[PDB]
């Protein structure tokens, strides 16, 4: 199943679309100027493109918040003309984000929230799905489920890795053809950065593109286009090829 | 370091606590019937006694029942509380809800899957209440001391560690046992507990037993084991712990 | 079900046997000494006793073997050894009461025939990749070959890279699915990636109702060993 | 560090080579036959091949055939090289037959059970052969440079590092795809192939093969035209990755 987000196809059978941009907003001009660099680099190598950002740090010590978000996410969009994602945490948030964010993302510890699985589907904007660390990826289909149940079927369905032992992931390759298969081949793409814990994130994201997926997340010598070169190549391959 | 919580003393060397109730508040009647027996129970047998239950939480199911809700379910603590005069344990999922749930519940409990979020944190930590913090399945036992800091830089010393089990492969927990001393050491001996029910019967006592050995201050439960075998089940951990606790460190 | 070894009754509701010795025999008068400490500990606390030793990583099996014969000789009590070679198994068995799989050569059919063929009681060391559920499956080969006398050895299991950890949940699993043979408890193996943590080690696991504890290992044995007999004494006394 | 296999060039820089035949060895003729059809398949799109079976082994079973034996497995083997002119491998278990096989195979292979063997390894290294190390599931990829140096001090540096899976939690494996690049940046950057087999449906082999192939390995394994359109996909992504500049 393809979803269209704006003029970009996104499915396990399209050229794979790069998601990207910062950790968390802290300022109006760098983040135009982190999303300026993407989209260059995007541009040049043919690469569709989807900003991504959060408005806070939730974790973080005692060390912009939503309203500032919102209002430079449409900056963003202004200027750009490219589709944005962010994460939700909250039911309450879902419907004000949304409106602005074409993408609202599901962080993998709040999966088994049913509320707010509740509240983002309700908003029928377009989903991502983080898969918790602890899942079988056939277990996917069981979120798959709630927010269908909910009336929304614009899902993605996103590698984060799984835990393995204390404080260390792994992914597990084989899951990509197990949420595919089992989730009626909704679009599947691969968070390399919260994946890794660097060369590495090279060998993960050629890995797992390796597989055939929608897309990939990457965090930004040009070693941005450096990767995207190769990983470009790849998915060219291996989409080319019968499934 | 040792909590009172009214008339109880809650330590890792102290005569253990039951932490028990249900999963969802869903009737007063049932909740007063349920607590009734726990009640009975652990005044039979002199084991202190802790009611939980849940206001408000996910099921596997988008509308399965979450529960009575937070002024409802604050009723039916009252109620508890009035009835049988002992304390009461809640979880909370955000900010705004932890003052009104605080005025009535002895201990706030912060669940498992959201103990690395900063405002919840510093929100529970402002009521000055007795704070219950479960271990996330994906956390070492050395990172609780970043969750105790955070607390301490808001206010509140009063807090309780609670064991539910570490992620095992796919779809499975496993515990370390090893994990309760680890959290003593690196958290100023905070009084640690063992929630058996979510870390997973036969299974439930082994499990109970081995963890109790390591010298806990309170075992955490959910019936709906079989409530009528709770005084076999826990004649057998009084009789470990009170083994255990009556040997110097 | 109940192992007879020798005067030994070694059983999941029976008191617990310590199985303790050295790593590797290096000299005659060096084992004697070692060995008369814990017969020295476990006599006087009541606790049954198995000698535990490897005689190669040192000595090898010739003069290992008639070391292992001096000590029954001396002690009267009941010997431990690992083989590696089905060709060795006949003769370490005339001498050792108890031989032992290594958890490497688990899945080793011709030692394991070997060592069934023996008729000696036999110590299963449990891979640390091997799921609790799986070791009916080492069982079984046993079973085929003709010797029941098997006691399963839990050594942790791997956890992430490096890391082990021990499931105490998988004691129970071993004893539901492989018909309630005796299950004992390497501490030891199971930490070794201190004092404290294995005491800690040690009491769970026991609580759990094992048939024996297994220590790779200024009266820290003596006084270890009396905190594991008082829980052992209090679980056993516990109808089931 | 690329090894000279007869005239095969083995190395993470290389195209990769197929290790794969069959479990145990029977007999000559139902070995010429598995092993014709690996070659015909290889040689129709220039892929280097080498032979694999092992002549004694542990089965599931305590009276499964344990293969055919020291000395006729050799004579087999023997006359697998003489027929298609290519490099086999078996595996050792004991020191005793490191000498005799080493003599007609061109690599010998150490079993993950007897991985931290010290007398094996010994043995293994005084061969002077080539030789495979499969890496224990219980083992991280950073522990392999011990093997290594143990091989390196018995005076044989001929290694190759075979990936197998690793345990996670009970009864599975996962294959961590960043534990090649932990083994080549240890061990010095030797042969590292990729046992993808052992480590677990086609369609499953093939992404976890693809996958792998992907971090630039030496060589894929298998302990088993479905065969071509496998090999043809695994080609397809090894030359294009290994077209390409290392970053
Ligand atoms: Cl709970
Ligand atoms: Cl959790
Ligand atoms: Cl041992
Ligand atoms: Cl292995
Ligand atoms: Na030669
Ligand atoms: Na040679």
């Amino acid at each position: 199943m393809d979803i269209k987000i704006n003029d970009i196809t996104l499915g396990n059978n399209s050229p794979f679309v790069l998601f990207g941009g910062i950790n968390v907003l802290e300022s109006l001009d760098s983040t135009l100027q982190t999303c300026a660099h993407y989209v260059e680099v995007t541009r040049k190598l043919g690469i569709p493109y989807i900003f991504k950002a959060s408005f806070d740090k939730a974790r973080s010590s005692i060390s912009v918040g939503l309203e500032e978000g919102l209002k430079i996410f449409e900056k963003v969009k202004a200027e750009f003309g490219i589709p944005v994602i962010t994460d939700v945490h909250e039911p309450h948030q879902c419907q004000p984000v949304a409106e602005v964010c074409d993408v609202i993302q599901l962080p993998a510890f709040l999966a088994r929230q049913t509320d707010l699985v509740v509240a983002m589907a309700k908003t029928g904007n377009v989903v991502n799905i983080k898969k918790p660390q602890f899942l079988s990826p056939s277990q996917m289909k069981n979120i798959v489920e709630k927010f269908h149940e909910a009336g929304n079927g614009k899902l993605i369905l996103c590698e984060r890795g799984s835990s393995f032992g204390y404080d260390n992931l792994v992914v597990d390759m084989l899951g990509f053809g197990v949420m595919k298969q089992t989730c009626g081949n909704l679009p599947v793409i691969f968070d390399v950065t919260h994946s890794l814990q660097r060369a590495q994130a090279l060998d993960l994201a050629l890995a797992g593109m390796a597989t055939r997926l929608a897309g990939l997340f990457l965090e930004s010598l040009h070693l941005l286009e450096d990767f995207l070169i190769r990983i470009k190549a790849l998915d060219d391959l291996i989409k080319s090829q019968p499934i």
